[PDB]
């Protein structure tokens, strides 16, 4: 169970634009996709948490 | 381990302006610091958790 969890977590945005960060370093420039990105980072950690 | 990975977790700013309380006031009007203020209680409370 705690694989199946941990796995589908990576679908969340997170309120990111995309759940993919490959889609937002294409979609807006470098400066603003990293306060996207962030998001990412940190529910990612807390999902492994 | 414990200890010093609580303190790091002071660094963040958990989508806000900024870590620092002081700064979040003195920058910003009250009722929209306060919204920016609860963002670093919950990151923390959690970390706590």
């Amino acid at each position: 169970n705690s694989l199946n969890h941990l796995t589908s977590q990576l679908r969340q945005n997170f309120q990111a634009i995309s759940s993919s960060i490959q889609a937002i370093y294409d979609r807006l420039d470098p400066p603003q996709a990293d306060q996207q990105v962030d998001r990412l980072i940190t529910g990612r950690l807390a999902a492994l948490n």
